[PDB]
């Protein structure tokens, strides 16, 4: 994706080093010429460049076609007639089969600015890239604005673990309608009956109410930086922690504890110099933290990682809790996806695992926007400053330590009672409601597996809890085109998830629905 | 409130400035003898600490019982038998009055982390301090979870123009219960019109869907950043933008282009470094933002802050609008509380200013959480990487300024109906919704001066629009317990709001309960 940014950063660091110009100093339009770079400075940058990427670049080039920086990213950002005529008739009977969420999507654009309008975007093929328009759901079923069923893989990104609109959660709704809800202004008469549940559910000592994952994240560091006195951050490569700039960061070049670089245009490298990116289940990693020893404020996790469902980093994950627990560095897992999905408890139960903060969204919302921050008092007491009871003289005792948060919609009367039945009907199914999802969802990825063995298909299924992913070196964006035109639909960021509403029926035309793809483009000249 | 953070900084400063010792270098517990300064260093030091605050601290103290920073702060942190009698007496029939709530807070208070349950705490009444919980509302009205009514000045905290549940909000719900709403995941077959509605409300070219104000906020400067390629930001003191870090701040002292200082405890001055704090409507500071010329990539402005509801600063405003546009600067308008408040077009509208980015929030959510993003192409175009067409051979042309916004809950898709129902309304009902509001609060204002200065009372009500403050010198947090008391429900940031859903009687009912109250002190000795 934003690749440009991370190729300027990426030589602005190799010049840096093998010249000694603070990189906060290099122009990256200035003429090289300029830099005053050794002979030796430039075969090590010109070296450098052979390995990151392919090219090999004649140091004469740097005196005259490409005598910046901004040219080297350009010049460094880089089909039979038999496939041609599949697709050229497949983009027909697509776009013709979902012609009104294309009209939907041009006659919207500019009015509505959208970054999903722009997923799988190439520009051969743009006659048939916008969204899916939604009109109607219920239970694993989804209809599009032209009609057409599919079967929902996508679940709202993870939010919906009992389907669309699940009976207890629609009479939740339908309750508040005549009840006449409290209003925002006062505080909840519910959320205090949510945290207790959650304490019950999870283990977790406080809880705290915000507004979506990337606020409760955003909140979670601000409260392991309060805590501790400290400011660097830990967090991982591949992770994902929401859209709160401090966390969006890319690893600087063979760094340990050196600040990162930004993601993308408009994340200033001030807002990544508390920040360190660290692969994920690499030794190396916990050695730098080991190396760090009092500095970090906190490292923050994505247990298993949204991206590799595969990677279930046990040894790490205690590993990583014995460093910054007698470093007094708080750790913070992200349980914002995992979290009521692997199992009632979290990931921390499903690792025997008992972090310092955690972070949850998603499904503890009902359907309802939501984000929660929740862990032991020793951080949690940041937000009021400490426990203390009537009666008696006691004091916020952490008031020295309280930092700022607020916001209008915390603790929402609607979704605190969405919350609040998610959590009844959790705590009133039983474990086997996970159990019947687990095997569930292993089933649909074994089958498909062994579809892919048995007829050595470049395709592999990965798997956790009720998360699961495809791994393949096939054009993924042109299969997903095949899926979501087979009625099967996947939102762009091919996060997969099962329901509790997930039929017999609905497991049988998912596998067979990428069966027949598999067989769409076998006949078409994709294997 | 924050008050040592704010403290330990500026000493930080006077310090490196006397000295010459950079700040961020300064350890705050060392002994002062170590840092080796001059005898006019350290009267230019007990000058500055004279001038900003009460105390002159002999300069031997430096050197005996205050060697360091830390000891500096807290000490630089610093009642009639007659008036004890009246709150020893209202204490008392406070509490029994709002028993449930106080017990409701005392079982709550650890499980449910709430910096709420910490507002007007004091050592010598804190049996009676503790937020209201409502268990209903309607209307004008809501009631606590003792079954006190109360006449609501709060409204949500602006969010309730309307009054709690009016009727077309209610049928709205209810027909999202019947109707099988679409799901999160797919795109809104809805947020088109919402957008283009907006559009036509306010004047702006493209917009966008976020889940709260602060999200709204934090948005907008990664937008200006990512489309000026510059990175510092000017914010004024006394607005208030969300929760987002980089926007806490406060001024670094007498500092003109000088990075800020963390507002409180959790907050890493690496977040300030590429913000400005200056100060509102005083004509150095249109100065600064010239002298920074080409440096900021926004100046953000809450063009009447919700805490002086009487700075009305148009003349600074349209200043500041010819300022930022020579300048290819982005102004970024912050209409979270005054957006379809003051008048269907906001602040925009009633100043006659075109910004170049706005935020909405609070009222365009129907009672749902939401923050909007909405603006010129010119930034917009950040999101998505700018319009194009089927048919032709177009392109995101912007698509190397593109940034990351991601969020799961955007356009959420009862959401998204209950805004489309607010505007539907908005735009069907007149100007004349805006000028009966606005005509009711000013009722409302005038005959409580006209009652203050009759009588002679330090107080004096403040008003833009259906916004309006109190601004006094008697003990507030004391005289809002009174009010709170009497009947009138009054959050503790004093933002007051009236809805359209106050009627003569609940206008009377407020200018009467203050009435009653300024009597209820006057008969206490609070005169
Ligand atoms: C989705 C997600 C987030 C961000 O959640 P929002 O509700 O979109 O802010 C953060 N962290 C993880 C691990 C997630 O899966
Ligand atoms: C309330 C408010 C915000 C923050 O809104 P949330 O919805 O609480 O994030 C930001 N700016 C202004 C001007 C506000 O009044």
């Amino acid at each position: 994706n934003h690749t440009k940014t991370h190729i300027e950063s990426f030589l602005k660091t190799v010049i840096s080093n093998a010249s000694g110009i603070r990189a906060d100093e290099i122009d990256s339009n200035a003429h090289f010429i300029g830099f005053g770079l050794d002979s030796i400075m430039l075969t090590q940058v010109k070296k450098a460049i052979a390995d990151e990427f392919n090219v090999d670049i004649p140091m004469e080039r740097f005196f005259d076609t490409m005598n910046n920086i901004e040219s080297v990213v350009d010049y460094l950002a880089e089909y039979t007639p038999q496939q041609r005529q599949y697709l050229e008739s497949f983009i027909e009977k697509y776009v013709d089969k979902t012609k009104g969420s294309k009209q939907y999507t041009d006659e919207t654009r500019f009015a509505h600015a959208n970054n999903r309008n722009l997923s799988s975007f190439r520009s051969y093929w743009k006659e048939m890239v916008y969204p899916i328009i939604a009109e109607r759901s219920d239970g694993s079923r989804m209809w599009d604005i032209d009609g057409n069923e599919y079967i929902d893989i996508t679940m709202g990104f993870g939010v919906n673990l009992f389907g669309h609109h699940p009976s207890f959660i629609t009479q939740t709704v339908v309750d508040s309608t005549h009840s006449a809800l409290p209003p925002l202004g006062p505080m909840s008469n519910v959320a205090g009956e949510v945290a207790d549940r959650i304490r019950a559910c999870t283990g977790v000592e406080r809880v705290a109410f915000y507004n979506s994952g990337t606020e409760a994240v955003m909140v979670a560091l601000r409260l392991a930086r309060a805590a501790t006195g400290r400011t660097k951050v830990v967090v991982f490569a591949g992770s994902y922690h929401g859209t709160f700039d401090g966390v969006l960061g890319v690893a600087n070049t063979k760094g340990g504890a050196e600040p990162a670089n930004p993601l993308a245009p408009g994340i200033p490298q001030s807002f990544m110099n508390d920040l360190i990116i660290l692969h994920y289940n690499h030794p190396d990693s916990l050695d730098v933290i080991r190396n760090l020893g009092n500095e970090l404020a906190a490292v923050l996790v994505e247990p298993v990682q949204s991206r590799r469902p595969d990677l279930q980093p046990e040894s790490f994950l205690k590993e990583l809790r014995a460093i910054t627990q007698q470093s007094g560095t708080a750790l913070i897992m992200d349980e914002i996806i995992t979290g009521f999905r692997i199992g009632l408890g979290g990931a921390q139960e499903w690792f025997d695992i008992q972090a310092d903060l955690v972070t949850y969204g998603k499904i503890i919302g009902g359907g309802q926007p939501l984000g929660i921050v929740a862990g032991k008092a020793e951080f949690m007491n940041t937000i009021d400053g400490g426990t203390w009871q009537y009666g008696d003289d006691s004091y916020p005792t952490d008031e020295a330590k309280r930092t700022f948060v607020a916001g209008t919609f915390n603790t929402h009367p609607l979704t605190m009672r969405m919350s609040l039945a998610v959590l009844r009907y959790l705590q009133a199914e039983g474990e086997t409601l996970y159990e019947r999802l687990n095997q569930k969802t292993t089933y649909l990825v074994d089958q498909l597996n062994s579809y892919f063995e048995q007829s050595q298909v470049p395709i592999r299924m990965v798997q956790f809890g009720s998360l699961f992913r495809f791994v393949s070196s096939v054009d993924n964006d042109l299969f997903f085109y095949h899926l979501n035109y087979k009625g099967v639909y996947v939102w762009e960021g091919r996060n997969c998830f099962l329901s509790t509403a997930h039929t017999s029926d609905d497991i049988a035309y998912i596998i067979q629905a990428v069966q027949e793809t598999v067989k769409d483009l076998r006949r078409g000249g994709f294997i």
